[PDB]
């Protein structure tokens, strides 16, 4: 179990870091029971956390909701887009389909049980 209440970084690592691919069904189930629901979508990031926490260090642009915390990856990465097909919770099933895509992620300074690098990951704002 995860505990009660999580950072959003800690969120984003589990929401979005997965470095070697994996089953969506057995992949989704946790993220599923922490929000007591069949998540429609979601983007697995085939990269280490570390690599991604790098890239809050580049240039600031700005997000989708017109803040300017947003930071682009400076190279692809492979990633796997995880589409629900089935299911009512917690029966949950998906169909996967790889990507090799840029990412744009929002980060933010870290809360105090965050790792205490300068900036952390807290959204993953879009893939291009």
């Amino acid at each position: 179990m995860w505990p009660k209440r999580l950072t959003k970084a800690h969120w984003f690592e589990i929401q979005h870091i997965q470095p070697s691919p994996l089953q969506c069904n057995r992949a989704m189930s946790g993220i599923n029971n922490y929000t007591q629901h069949c998540k429609h979508q979601n983007t697995f990031l085939h990269d280490s956390f570390q690599n991604v926490a790098a890239v809050c260090d580049l240039l600031s642009i700005v997000c989708k909701n017109r803040r300017h915390n947003c930071h682009q990856s400076s190279k692809p990465v492979n990633m796997t887009d995880c589409r629900l097909t089935s299911g009512k919770y917690p029966q949950c099933r998906y169909s996967a389909a790889a990507q090799y895509k840029f990412f744009i992620v929002a980060c933010d300074p870290p809360q105090k049980s965050d790792p205490p690098y300068k900036l952390v990951p807290v959204h993953l704002d879009s893939i291009l």
